[PDB]
């Protein structure tokens, strides 16, 4: 409730609060990553629309945390975001469980409510838990400043270890253990991290954050048509400063389609893992433990690029970041279509040994796309964090969590579409790989961003010339 | 954030806060009165072991309770002592829950915490939840003061209906259905009404509080032993009320031993329950489940009281209720060894029957302590209430609170000194009861309360003579 006691608010929060933020993440892959395996095998429903179902849940997970950022920044507080939507989830994540045990009309309900419960939650809790652990924060940082980037960067390559070990770890416990320990545990880790951090409301302090940009980016949106009935520095710098946004949208349209790419990855190929050469020596691989290689070539890339950036900055004379401003954006886009079409070629370099009468035929595609988003998620963040005011950084972030969400959405549009093209005999959207089409819609999305790719560089000559020009 | 709103300000206040008060009670009786069951033949301790370990629970539930209440009058709300001792038994309860589904060195490590965690949960939730509910009350209550116990006598006689359940089928879902969903249910129950509660954080009005005696109290005690060396307003009226404290003392004191009693109803009497004439007809009924009639004489003696009030206020001419000050008291401790006696005298028609070669046998006794019970709690209540002057009005349901938890301790202290010296070649409380002589312990207990209730007698006659005369 009061000010400042430098003997109070200290690292004490920095541990309790960041336990939800470990406890959330690891929760999404875990849940997320194999959800497609319960959904086809344990739910019954059919393979093209098994999918398209989960991309949904994960395009909600995303524009809910876009949604309910606003709600954190300017609404009743970003300490309350924390607290009530860890108990949404635990609320929504213990019905998944209970989904689990109590036993498609009834069954189905039940589900949809658990997974878009749990799609609330997440999108709470991950807009808060980040910058309430940063809400420690110094003026000039009295020490502060080496000790935040000590524990947080601590607290980063600690994350990456538990986001291996939910693809690693959990999906054995989901598929083999059964779903019931499987979710169960996610339940119980949130039940604990919920009081663990109401526990530290009093080593905690509360800072007084506004709520913005998008509170006048709609009232800009409102005088659209009040303009419409006509046809000082709201308009002689802050109209001009929202015009300046507008300008990210071709480059920031252009992302979505990445997204997509990363979406397949996670549905159709974790469905292509249930099938393909199965038993490793003594044991097995499940399915969705496939994701494994992506979340490795994800870490694997900024672990080397971080090391290797000055000897690209160095060779070819560069500002601080190593020709990442959208350059990065662009390789990402490259590796976009390589993962699909490889998938595409590989998808049938199955299929004419299936026909006519696999561990290591699905390693590609996870690892092209690990790299090529570790490239475009560094270059999209650095992109208008760099080419935006400080009154609309962070609030930028807004622009990277509907490109995210869009690209799901997107996918279940995508692989609708394809459903509306084929329905007599056997169509490319198949519940039966062996038997249906699938290498298809693999080359369709391999090719949708490949015409993306050309569609962004065109872009990319036009945008360039808008901030040296003007 | 700002300041009264009665278009905002609601009964969302009355609707999603209460709701943790009811689950709560709901959670304590569910497990409370079983327990004892499940650390007999599920977790094997001995009649005597099992029992003792209860009390301290349940003893230590309410010594938390009182601590609560004072946390909520003094620090970070009352608001928050409801976020985060919920999750606290949302987190116990859970670990509870887990306990009875993982794999007794390490076993009762996980055990015990787990319960002990929901007594530090429930302690806090029930000290402040009904205390924030009821915040709809206004200066002279415009409409409200209607809807206001109006409500609450639709939740009053709502609880009731659910805690008589909580002993009726929550209890057969543990005896008989297994105790995975037994705590199961109580644990998923918390977690839900703790995700409503947080939810409606803005169709709820806090409001800013101070909470004595226990400040005023401790600062006369800090004044006793500055002045020690020695042997203006406050001298003249703080100590000549805290000296009022002082006098409801041997009343509260002798009322202790109506919780011991009590007690063995919850733990002791469940031993005589299981092991006495099982089934009825082609289904049985749980041995724990006996506490139906100690429910439903309290709710009765209620209910028959609630209308034989003004018929013996007329009779013999009485102010607001019939002879319910300390003349109250007196018949709950009549009835407190009444039962003590009955139980006794039925315990050797189970025994002395036993060696010659049930379940009617037990409904004697558990309504002998309902009935004095609606007794002894009309009395304790509309005692201090009345007892000391205004400032510590209801800032003494901690004189019922601490009359609770000893009596819970007594009779943890007097199993314990009963097994020390009687033990071990033939034990009043053994292992195997039959094997062993119990009829004793209740004369212990029995004549204890004749003697306790009789030293209340020689008491009552001593205090309208040194009280009324302030």
């Amino acid at each position: 409730r009061p000010a400042d006691r430098s003997k109070t608010g200290g690292w004490a929060s920095a541990a309790m609060i960041l336990c939800i933020e470990a406890v959330e993440r690891l929760t999404t892959l875990g849940i997320g990553v194999n959800l497609v395996t319960y959904l086809t095998g344990t739910m019954h429903l059919g393979n093209a629309t098994a999918a398209n179902t989960v991309t949904n849940f994960l395009g909600t997970s995303f524009m809910l945390c876009l949604l309910g950022g606003f709600i954190a920044d300017t609404f009743l507080g970003r300490y309350l975001t924390i607290a009530i939507f860890a108990a949404i989830q635990a609320t929504g994540v213990s019905i998944l469980t209970l989904s689990t045990i109590i036993p498609s009309g009834i069954q189905l309900t039940v589900l949809y409510l658990a997974l878009y419960l749990t799609a609330l939650g997440t999108g709470g809790v991950k807009a808060s838990v980040s910058g309430f652990g940063s809400d420690q924060f110094d003026e000039t940082e009295p020490k502060e400043r080496s000790k935040m980037t000590y524990f947080f960067n601590r607290f980063f390559f600690c994350i990456n270890v538990g986001s291996l070990l939910a693809v690693t770890v959990l999906v054995y416990v989901q598929d083999d253990v059964g779903r019931k320990w499987g979710y169960g545990i996610c339940a119980f880790a949130i039940v604990l991290a919920l009081s663990v951090f109401l526990a530290g409301t009093n080593r905690y302090r509360f800072k007084k954050l506004i709520g913005s940009p998008m509170t006048q980016v709609a009232a800009v949106i409102v005088a659209a048509w009040r303009n419409r009935k006509l046809e000082t520095l709201s308009t002689l710098t802050d109209v001009e400063e929202v015009k300046q946004i507008v300008r990210m949208l071709p480059i920031w349209a252009t992302c979505i389609l990445f997204w997509t790419v990363h979406a397949q990855l996670t549905t159709l190929s974790v469905a292509q893992s249930e099938t393909l050469d199965r038993s490793i020596g003594s044991f097995e691989i499940p399915p969705a433990s496939m994701a494994v290689f992506y979340v490795g070539g994800l870490l694997l890339t900024t672990a080397v690029y971080d090391r290797v950036a000055i000897r690209l900055c160095k060779k070819l004379f560069n500002y601080p970041h190593g020709l990442r401003p959208l350059q990065r954006i662009g390789l990402g886009l490259f590796f976009g279509s390589m993962a699909m079409a490889v998938a595409a070629l590989v998808e049938l370099k199955r299929l004419r040994t299936a026909h006519a009468h696999g561990f290591y035929l699905l390693i590609p595609q996870y690892l092209i796309v690990g790299i090529g988003e570790a490239l475009i998620y560094t270059g999209q963040l650095d992109f208008f964090l760099r080419e935006c005011p400080k009154g609309m950084k962070g609030m930028s972030t807004g622009l990277l969590l509907s490109t995210l969400a869009l690209g799901f959405f997107f996918s279940s549009v995508l692989v609708t579409i394809v459903e509306k093209f084929t329905g007599k005999a056997h169509p490319w959207i198949a519940d039966d790989l062996n038997k249906g089409r699938l290498y298809n819609f693999y080359w369709l999305v391999a090719v949708l961003v490949a015409l993306n790719f050309l569609i962004f560089l065109v872009f990319s000559k036009w945008y360039v010339y808008k901030e040296k020009r003007l």
